[PDB]
C-alpha cells in the first residue's frame, strides 16, 4: 500500500535568486513555473537547495542572498502544495561545494556538530530557518562527516529530531510531520566513515537518500557506468572498505559481508546497508542521476566502456575546449564533463556521431560517440524501469534524483517513475532483471530464512554443517564440533527460523 517516496532536488544559485525571474531561461533556465501542477503531483518532496552552515554555526543562507526574492522563491515552492497535500518541500543544508574535505565551509560543519552547546544551537538554527521560510523539513547533505565526527553528527541528528518532534505538536501537523533526512553515500569508500554506525545514523531519520550515481569519473582510470544497478564482470571492480570498518566482527562474519574485489553498483550499496541491523529497508532510499557523465579520449571495442581516456579531473574545466559534441548546455557552462538527461536526448537526436548502446548486465544505458572517441554514463526511462522493479522487491522507501532542471521539458524521467510505482495498468511483473552480478554479502541485519535439523547435544558435527537452534541456522566453521550454537567462537550464525 505505502506510497513510494519521489525526492527531486531543485537546486538553485544565489545569483539566479537575486535576479529571480520565470520569463528569461538565460538568466533562470529552471524557474519554479517549470514545475508543474502535473510534476507537483508525480513528487513526494522537493528538496530546495542549498543553505550552509555559516562561521556562527548556524544554519543560514548564503549572506551575499536578498532576503525578499529567496522568500519570494520558496513561496513559490510551497504554493505548489495547493496541488498535493503530500508533497512537501524540504531544504537541505550542505551539499558537494559547501561541505565536502576541502570545501569552503567544512570547518562549520566539523564545529557545528561537536559539542553540546554548539549541536543545541545548530539544530535550533535549523527548527528556525524551516519554520521562518515555511519549509516541511530539514536534509542535510554533508559530503561527508569522517571518523571522530560521526559521534557529533549522529548527536545533532537526534537533536533536530527531537526539535521537529515539538514544532510538528506545535503546528498540529500530525498529518504531515516536519521529516529530517539526508543524502547519504552510495559507495563503499565514502560509506565507510560512518558504516559501523549506521543503525545510528538512521534511526532519528524519515529517510536515507543514498547517492548511488557518480560512482564512476573522470577521477577514475577506466570509464564505467555511474549507476550500475548490477555488476559487469567485464567492469572494473574494486577493494571493499567496509571489510576494514571497525565493527568487531569476526574474519568468517566479515568476510561474508563484504566480498572484495566487488563491483561498484547500486545494487551493492543498497544491501550494505540492509545487512546491518536495525537499518529499516522502508528508510532506504535509492538516488538516480537525471544527468550524464562524459568521458574523452576513449578507445574502442566495447562501446567506449572500461577503456582509459583523457578526461580533465581537475576544477574548474582547465580550457576552452567544449568537447561534447551537441551539448548546448557545456558550452554555457563551460566544462563538457556533465550532460543533463534534457540536453542527452538532443544530443542523441542530432547529428552529431552518438550511438545510443545497452548494457544488459549493469541495465543502463551509455552514448558512443565513435569518431572521436567518446563515453557517457547516464539512466533513462528504461534503466529506471529495473531500477523501480528493485525498489519494489527490496521494499526500499522509494527514489531520490539529482535534479529536477535536469529532467527533459516534459519531465519524462519523474513521470516514468511515477508510473512505474502508482499506474494501474504498468506492470513489470514480467520484466527480466538480467544476469548482472549481485552483492551476496550477509550480514546481521539481512540474514536469508533457512531451515535445518535441529542441533542435537553429544553430536559431532563436520565442517559447514547446518543445525537450528534457539531461533537461527547455524554452520559450524570447522569440525568437529559439540558445543551448543552460540556459546563459543566455532559456530556462525547463518539464517533465522521463520
Ligand atoms: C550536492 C551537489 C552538487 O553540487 C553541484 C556541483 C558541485 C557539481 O557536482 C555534481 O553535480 N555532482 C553530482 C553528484 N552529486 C553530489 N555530489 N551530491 C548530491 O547529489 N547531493 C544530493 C559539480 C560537477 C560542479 O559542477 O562543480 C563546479 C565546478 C566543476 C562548481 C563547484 O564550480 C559549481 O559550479 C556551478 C555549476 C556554478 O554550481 C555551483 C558550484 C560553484 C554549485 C554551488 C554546485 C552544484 C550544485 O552545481
Ligand atoms: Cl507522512
Amino acid at each position: 500500500s505505502t506510497r513510494k517516496a519521489v525526492i527531486g532536488y531543485y537546486f538553485i544559485p544565489t545569483n539566479q535568486i537575486n535576479n529571480y525571474t520565470e520569463t528569461d531561461t538565460s538568466v533562470v533556465p529552471f524557474p519554479v513555473s517549470n514545475i508543474t501542477p502535473a510534476k507537483a503531483k508525480q513528487l513526494t518532496h522537493i528538496n530546495f537547495s542549498f543553505l550552509d552552515i555559516n562561521s556562527n554555526l548556524e544554519c543560514a543562507w548564503d549572506p551575499a542572498t536578498n532576503d525578499a526574492k529567496a522568500r519570494d522563491v520558496v513561496n513559490r515552492l510551497t504554493a505548489l502544495k495547493a496541488h498535493n497535500p503530500s508533497l512537501r518541500i524540504m531544504f537541505s543544508i550542505g551539499g558537494w561545494y559547501y561541505s565536502n574535505d576541502l570545501g569552503v565551509s567544512h570547518a562549520n560543519y566539523v564545529n557545528a556538530v561537536k559539542t553540546p552547546a554548539a549541536r543545541t544551537k545548530f539544530a535550533q538554527s535549523c527548527v528556525r530557518i524551516m519554520k521562518d521560510y515555511g519549509f516541511d523539513g530539514v536534509d542535510i547533505d554533508w559530503e561527508y562527516p569522517q571518523a571522530a565526527e560521526v559521534d557529533g553528527f549522529i548527536a545533532a541528528l537526534q537533536e533536530i529530531r527531537t526539535l521537529l518532534n515539538q514544532q510538528t505538536i506545535a503546528d498540529g501537523r500530525q498529518a504531515l510531520p516536519y521529516q529530517l533526512t539526508i543524502a547519504g553515500a552510495g559507495g563503499a569508500f565514502f560509506l565507510s566513515r560512518y558504516y559501523s554506525k549506521l543503525a545510528q545514523i538512521v534511526a532519528p531519520l524519515d529517510y536515507i537518500n543514498l547517492m548511488t550515481y557518480d560512482l564512476a569519473g573522470p577521477w577514475e582510470k577506466i570509464t564505467n557506468h555511474q549507476a550500475a544497478l548490477f555488476g559487469d564482470a567485464a567492469g572494473p571492480t574494486f577493494y571493499n572498505a567496509l571489510r576494514e570498518a571497525n565493527l568487531g566482527w569476526s574474519w568468517e562474519e566479515l568476510t561474508r559481508a563484504f566480498p572484495s574485489p566487488f563491483s561498484l553498483t547500486v545494487d551493492a550499496a543498497v544491501q550494505q546497508h540492509l545487512m546491518m541491523e536495525g537499518v529499516p529497508s522502508a528508510k532506504i532510499v535509492m538516488g538516480v542521476p537525471f544527468y550524464g557523465r562524459a568521458f574523452k579520449g576513449v578507445s574502442g571495442g566495447n562501446g567506449g566502456q572500461y577503456s582509459s581516456h583523457s578526461t580533465p579531473g581537475e576544477d574548474p574545466y582547465p580550457n576552452a575546449d567544449y568537447w561534447l559534441v551537441g551539448c548546448d548546455e557545456c558550452v554555457r557552462d563551460k566544462d563538457p564533463r556533465i550532460a543533463s538527461y534534457r540536453q542527452l536526448e538532443q544530443m542523441l537526436q542530432g547529428n552529431y556521431g552518438y550511438q545510443r548502446l545497452w548494457n544488459d548486465k549493469t541495465k543502463t544505458p551509455y552514448l558512443y560517440h565513435a569518431q572521436n572517441g567518446l563515453f557517457v554514463t547516464y539512466d533513462d526511462a528504461e534503466s529506471f524501469k529495473y531500477k523501480a522493479k528493485y525498489i519494489k522487491q527490496q521494499q526500499l522507501g522509494g527514489v531520490m534524483f539529482w535534479h529536477l532542471g535536469q529532467d527533459n521539458r516534459n519531465g519524462d524521467l519523474l513521470a516514468a517513475l511515477d508510473r512505474y510505482f502508482n499506474a494501474a495498468d504498468y506492470d513489470d511483473s514480467q520484466l527480466d532483471m538480467g544476469t548482472g552480478l549481485r552483492y551476496t554479502g550477509v550480514g546481521p541485519g539481512n540474514l536469508p530464512i533457512m531451515t535445518a535439523p535441529a542441533y542435537v547435544p553429544g553430536t559431532t558435527y563436520a565442517q559447514g554443517a547446518l543445525v537450528s537452534y534457539q531461533g537461527y541456522v547455524w554452520q559450524t566453521k570447522w569440525g568437529y564440533i559439540t558445543s551448543a550454537p552460540g556459546s563459543d567462537s566455532a559456530w556462525l550464525k547463518v539464517g533465522r527460523l521463520a
